[PDB]
C-alpha cells in the first residue's frame, strides 16, 4: 500500500488514546464498588486520572483537526495535573492499608510539581531548556528516592499487605523506566538536536498506554486481589 | 423511488452503529447490577467494550460528515482496542466460574494483539500486503486455537457452568464466522481486486451488529442465566 | 403575528423531541431502582429505547441546522432499533410476571425487522414501493395477530397481573392505532399523491409523543402498579 | 466603563441560566437517594424537569451565538414540556403523602397543556394573538383554582403533612406571582405596544431563577423536611 | 525556546482549569456515598460547584477558541452562582454537624450576591465603577465578619466538632486571603491603572486553583475526617 503520513498516525492516535482512556475511566469507576471500601479513594482516583487525561486528548484533537499543530507544550496541561495524579497514588495505596504520616503526601507532590512545572519554563522560553531540564530531573530523581529509599519505601516493607507490595513495584518499575521517556523527550526536543513534533505527539500518545493505562491497572490488581485476599480470610 | 446511493448508507450505517453501541453500553452497564457479582467485571467490560466502540462511530461519523471520507485504516483504531477486549472477554467468563491460569490472559491478548497489528501493518504500508495478512490470519488461527483446542477450551468443558458451556460455544461460533470478515475484508481490500470502500464501510458496519453487539447479548444471557440458576438452587 | 414556517416548526419539533425524550430516558432510567427487581429489565430497556431515539433526534437537528434537510428516509435508522425494542417490550414485560417461551421473543422481533426493513426498501429504491409497503404491512399485521391472538394474549391473559393486564391492552392500542401513522406515512409519500417532507416530518415528531412516551409512561406504570401490589399484599 | 449592551446580556444569561440549570438538575438528582422513597417520584420529576430546561438554555445559546437572534417563540418548546411537569409536581407531591384521585393529574396537565398551547398559537399567527392570551389566561386561572379552591388545595389541607402544608404554599405563591410574567409577557409582546426581543429574553431568562429554580428548592425542602421528620419520629 | 505569548497561556489555563474542576467535581460527586450521610449534601454542593464551575471554563474555552476574547465582565456568569455557593457552604457544614438559625443561609447569601452583583454593575458601565468596588468590598467585609465575628463563628466554636473546626479556619483563611484576589482585580482592571485583560484572565484561572479546588478538598477532608472519627468512636 502507500505508507500511512505521520500526520495521520498522530491524529488516530490521539483518537486512540481518548478512547481507551474514557475506557479505562469508566472501568475503574464502576470497579470502584466491587472493591473493599478502604480502596474506594485509590479508585476513584485512578478512574479520574484517566478521565482528564482522555479530556486532554479531546481538547488536542480538535485542535489537530482544526489546525493541524499540536505543539509539544500543550503537554504540560495534561502532566501537571496527571502527573501529580499518579505520584500521589503512592501515598493514597499506602493509606489504603497502613499508616503514614501525612507528610508524605507532600513531598511526592512538590517532587511532581516541580518535576512538571521546571520542565514547562525550560519548554515555554521562561528559563533556559538547559535549566528546566536539570529541574525536571531533580524533581523525578527526587520522586525515585522517596519510593526507592524513603519512607513510601519503608512504610511498603513494614505494610505487610502483599497486594501493595506488587503494587509498589510495580508503579515504581513505570516510574523508572515507562517516565524516563519524558527527560528523554524534553532532552531531545530542547536540548539537543531536536525532533519531528508528529514524532513526538506519536512517541507521547503510544507512552501513555504505559505510564497511564498499565499503571491504571497494576492499581486496579492490587485493589482486588486485596479485596479478595480478605474474603478468603473471612471465610477461614 | 430513486435509489439512495452507496454514500447515504455509508454515513447513516455510522449513525445506527454509533446508536446501537451507546445503546448496548448504556444497557450492560445497568444490568450489571442485577447479576451476581461475579459477574460484575465482564458486564463491566462488555459494557466499555460497546461504549469505545460508539466512541469511535462518534469520531468517525464527524469525519465523513465534514470530508466525504472514511478510509479503512481507521478500523484498527477500535480493533486494537475493541478486539482485544472481546477476545480477553473468553479469559474473564472462565474466571467468573472457574480457575484459570493467568497465562491464558495473555496468550490470548498476544493473539488479538498479533492479529490487529499485523494486519495494520499492511494496510498502512509498512509491510507488504501479503505478510499482513499471513500474520493477521495467523494470530487468529492461534486464538481458534486457544478456544477450540487449548487451555480456555478445556476450563470449559471442566466448569461445570451451564451458562458458560453456552456463552463459550456462541462466542466461539462468532469469532470462527462472524470474525472471517475481517481476514477477507483485508484480502480483498488488499491482496485482491480490491473493493470500493464505500462498500467496505458499510460491510464493516453491518457486521458490528453480530460481532460486537449479538458478542455482547450472548455474554449477557450467561451473566443472567448463571445468576438465576444459583437463585433457583438456594431456594433449594 | 406573522405565522411561523413549515421549515420553522420542523426544526423546533426536532428540539421538542430530543429533550422529552432525553427527559423520559433520565426518568426512566432513575425510577428504575424503586422498581421490583422483576421490573428492572423492563426499566432499563425502556430508558435506553428513549435514549437511542433522542439521539437520533440529536443527529437529525444538526443535519437540518447544517442543510436545511430531513430526509424521511432517515427515520428508518431510528426505527430499526426502537420499533424492535418496543416490539420485544411485550416479551420483556411477560417474562416479568409469568413463564413464556422464547420462541416468542423471536416472532416479534422478526415481525418488527420485517416491518422496518421491507419499508425501507422501497423508501430507498431497492424494490418496487409497492413491495415494500405491503411487506410491512404484512411485518404490522403479524405483530398485531401476536398480540391480539397468539401466545402473547395468550400468556398475558393466564398470568393473573393485573399490572400486566393493563399495560398490554394500552400498549396494544398504542400499535393498533398509534403505529397505523406509519403505514400511512409510507403510503401517502411514496405509493399515493406524495406530501411534503416538511409537513411529514412534523406528523412524525408529534406522533412520537403517543409512540414512545405514552407508551414509556404506560411500561412505567405497571412496573410501578406492580411493585406495590406485592408490597400491599407482604403487609397482609 | 462602557456599558454592556443587551446583546451581551441575553447571550450571558442564557449562559447562566444553563449553568445554573444543569447544577440544579444533578443536585436534585444526587439528594434523590436520601429523602424517603415516598420522595423519589418528585425528586426525579424535579431533577429531570431542571434538566430539560437546561438543555433548552443550550439549544438557544448556541443559536445565539451562530445567528445573533433568539426568537420568543422559541420558549414555548421549553414551557410545554417543563410546565407540565411543574404543574403536575401538585400531584406528585400530594401522592406522596396522601390519597388523591388520579382524575387531579389530567385536570392539572391539561390546564397546562392549555396555557401553553393556546399562547403557542397566538404567538405563531395560527389564531388571534388576542385569542391566544385569553385561552392562555383561562389555562391558568383554571390552574389556580384547582390549586386555591378544589381538589389538590383539599387534599393539601387533609393531608396533616406540614412538609407539604409548607410547598404547597410556597409552589402556589410562585405559580400566582411568578407566573404572572408569562401573560404578561405575551401581552406586551404580542397584544400590546410591543417589546425588544433582547428585553423579553432578559426578562425570561431571570425569571426562570424564580420560576425554575426556587421552585425547585421549595419542592426539595419538602422532601428534606419530610424525610427527617419521619426520622425524629422513629426516634421517639 | 521561543517564550509563549500570553495568549497561549490564556487559552491553556482555560484548558487546565477545564479539566481540573470536571476532575474535582467527579470525586467529590463519588466520594459523596464514603462520607456519614451527614455530609451528603456538603458533598453534593461541592461537586455541584466544581461542576458548574467547570461549565463556564468549556464556554469561556470555545469563546476564546472562536475569537480570541474572553472578557473579564464573563467572570460574574461563574460568579453569581459558584460564590454564592462557596458561601453558603459554611452553614452546610455548621447544619451538618450542630444547630444553627437558618437566617445564617440568608445573611450569608445576600453578602456573596451583594459583593458579586455589585462589582457587576461597576464592571458593565450600569453604574459608577467606584462605587461597584465599595459595594463589592462590603459584602465581602460583611462576610468576613459573620465567619470571624458573628453566629458562623460562634456556632463553630460550640460546636466540638474537631474536622469542622478544622474546615472553618482553612476555608476562612481562603476567603480572607484567597479572595482578596478579586476586589484587586477589579480595582485594577477599573479603578486603577489598568491590567491586560490577557494578564488577568491568567491570574484569574491560577487563582481557581486555591479559591475552588483547595477550598473543595478543605471541605472534602472535613467530611472524611469526621466519618472516620464516627467510626473510631464506635469501635470503642
Ligand atoms: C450501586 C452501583 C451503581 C454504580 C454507578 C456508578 C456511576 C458513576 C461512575 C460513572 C461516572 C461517569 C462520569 C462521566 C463525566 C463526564 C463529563
Ligand atoms: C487518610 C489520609 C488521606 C488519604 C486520601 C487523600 C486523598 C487526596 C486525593 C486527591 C489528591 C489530588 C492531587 C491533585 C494534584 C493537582 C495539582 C495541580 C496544581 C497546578
Ligand atoms: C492528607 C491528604 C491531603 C489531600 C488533600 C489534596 C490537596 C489537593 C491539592 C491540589
Ligand atoms: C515549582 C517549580 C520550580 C521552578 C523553579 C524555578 C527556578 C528558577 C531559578 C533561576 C531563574
Ligand atoms: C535518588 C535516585 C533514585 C534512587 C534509586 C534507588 C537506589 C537503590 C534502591 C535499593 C532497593
Ligand atoms: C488478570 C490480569 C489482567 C490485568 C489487566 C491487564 C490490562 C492490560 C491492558 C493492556
Ligand atoms: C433499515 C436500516 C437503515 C439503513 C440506512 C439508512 C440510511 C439513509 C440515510 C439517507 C441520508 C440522505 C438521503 C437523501
Ligand atoms: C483474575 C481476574 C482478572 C480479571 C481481569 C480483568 C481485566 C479486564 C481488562 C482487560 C482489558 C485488556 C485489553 C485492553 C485493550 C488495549 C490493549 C492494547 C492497546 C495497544
Ligand atoms: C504484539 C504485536 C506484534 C504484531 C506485529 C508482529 C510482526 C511485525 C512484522 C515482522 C516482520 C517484518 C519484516
Ligand atoms: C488516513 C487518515 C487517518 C489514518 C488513521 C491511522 C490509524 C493509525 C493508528 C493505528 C493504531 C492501531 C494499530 C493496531
Ligand atoms: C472440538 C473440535 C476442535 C477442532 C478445532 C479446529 C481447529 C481450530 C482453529 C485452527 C487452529
Ligand atoms: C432470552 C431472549 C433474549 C435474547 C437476547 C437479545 C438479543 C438481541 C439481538 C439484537
Ligand atoms: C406548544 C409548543 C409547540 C412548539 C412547536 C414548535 C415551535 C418552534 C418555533 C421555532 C421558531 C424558530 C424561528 C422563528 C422565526
Ligand atoms: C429471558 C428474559 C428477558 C431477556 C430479554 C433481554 C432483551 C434485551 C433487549 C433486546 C434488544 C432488541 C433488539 C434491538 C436491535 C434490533 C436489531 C437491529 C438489526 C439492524
Ligand atoms: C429480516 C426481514 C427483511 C425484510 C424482508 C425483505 C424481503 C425482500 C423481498 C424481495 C423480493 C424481490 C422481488
Ligand atoms: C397503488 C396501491 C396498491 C396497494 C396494494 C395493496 C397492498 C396492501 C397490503 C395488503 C395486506
Ligand atoms: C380481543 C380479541 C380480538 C380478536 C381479533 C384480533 C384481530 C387482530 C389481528 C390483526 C391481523
Ligand atoms: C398517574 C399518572 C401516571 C401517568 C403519567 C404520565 C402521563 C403521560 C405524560 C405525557
Ligand atoms: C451578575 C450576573 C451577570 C449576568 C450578565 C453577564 C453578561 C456578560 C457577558 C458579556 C460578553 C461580551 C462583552
Ligand atoms: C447511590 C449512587 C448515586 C448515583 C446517582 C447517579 C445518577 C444521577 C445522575 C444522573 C445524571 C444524568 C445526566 C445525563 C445528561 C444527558 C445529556
Ligand atoms: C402513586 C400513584 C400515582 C402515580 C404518581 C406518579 C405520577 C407519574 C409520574 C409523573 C409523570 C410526569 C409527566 C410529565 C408530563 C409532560
Ligand atoms: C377537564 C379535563 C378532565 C380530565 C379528567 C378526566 C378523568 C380521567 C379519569 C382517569
Ligand atoms: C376560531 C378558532 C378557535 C381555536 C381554539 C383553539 C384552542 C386550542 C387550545 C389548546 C388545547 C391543548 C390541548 C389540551
Ligand atoms: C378573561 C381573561 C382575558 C380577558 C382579556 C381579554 C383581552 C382584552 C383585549 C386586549
Ligand atoms: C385559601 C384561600 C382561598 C381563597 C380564594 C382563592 C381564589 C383563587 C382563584 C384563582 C382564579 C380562579
Ligand atoms: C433550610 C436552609 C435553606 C436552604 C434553601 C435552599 C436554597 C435557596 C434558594 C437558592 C437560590
Ligand atoms: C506546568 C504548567 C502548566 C501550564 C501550561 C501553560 C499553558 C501552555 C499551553 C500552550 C499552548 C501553546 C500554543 C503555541
Ligand atoms: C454508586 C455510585 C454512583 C455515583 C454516580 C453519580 C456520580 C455523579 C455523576 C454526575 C455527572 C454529571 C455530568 C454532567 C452532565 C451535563 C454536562
Ligand atoms: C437543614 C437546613 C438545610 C441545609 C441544606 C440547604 C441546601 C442549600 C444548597 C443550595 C444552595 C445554593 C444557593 C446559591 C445558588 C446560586 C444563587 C444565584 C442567584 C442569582
Ligand atoms: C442582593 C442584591 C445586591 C444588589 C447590590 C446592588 C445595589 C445597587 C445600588 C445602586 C445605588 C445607586
Ligand atoms: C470599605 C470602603 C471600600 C474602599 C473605598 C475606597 C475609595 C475607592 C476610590 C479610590
Ligand atoms: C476569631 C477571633 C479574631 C477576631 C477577628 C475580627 C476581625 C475579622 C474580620 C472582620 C471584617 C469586617
Amino acid at each position: 500500500n502507500s505508507t500511512l503520513l505521520p500526520t495521520d498516525i498522530v491524529g488516530g492516535t490521539f483518537w486512540l488514546l481518548s478512547m481507551a482512556l474514557i475506557g479505562a475511566s469508566i472501568f475503574f469507576l464502576l470497579e470502584r464498588n466491587r472493591v473493599d471500601g478502604r480502596w474506594h479513594t485509590t479508585m476513584t482516583l485512578l478512574g479520574v486520572t484517566m478521565l482528564i487525561s482522555a479530556i486532554f486528548y479531546y481538547y488536542v484533537q480538535g485542535m489537530w483537526v482544526d489546525t493541524g499543530k499540536a505543539p509539544i507544550v500543550l503537554r504540560y496541561l495534561d502532566w501537571i495535573l496527571t502527573h501529580s495524579m499518579q505520584v500521589v497514588m503512592f501515598y493514597v495505596i499506602l493509606t489504603a492499608v497502613t499508616k503514614v504520616s501525612s507528610a508524605l503526601f507532600w513531598r511526592l507532590l512538590i517532587g511532581a510539581l516541580v518535576m512538571v512545572i521546571g520542565e514547562f519554563l525550560g519548554a515555554a522560553g521562561y528559563m533556559s531548556a538547559t535549566l528546566g531540564f536539570i529541574i525536571g530531573v531533580v524533581g523525578w530523581l527526587y520522586i525515585l528516592g522517596e519510593i526507592y529509599m524513603g519512607e513510601a519505601s519503608r512504610c511498603n516493607i513494614e505494610s505487610g499487605n502483599e497486594a501493595t507490595h506488587m503494587a509498589f513495584n510495580g508503579l515504581r518499575l513505570i516510574l523508572t523506566i515507562g517516565w524516563a521517556i519524558y527527560p528523554l523527550g524534553y532532552f531531545i526536543n530542547n536540548l539537543g538536536g531536536g525532533v519531528d513534533a508528529n514524532s513526538l505527539n506519536i512517541i507521547y500518545n503510544l507512552t501513555d498506554f504505559l505510564n497511564k493505562i498499565i499503571f491504571g491497572f497494576v492499581v486496579y490488581r492490587a485493589a482486588m486481589n486485596d479485596t479478595q485476599a480478605r474474603l478468603d480470610e473471612i471465610k477461614k
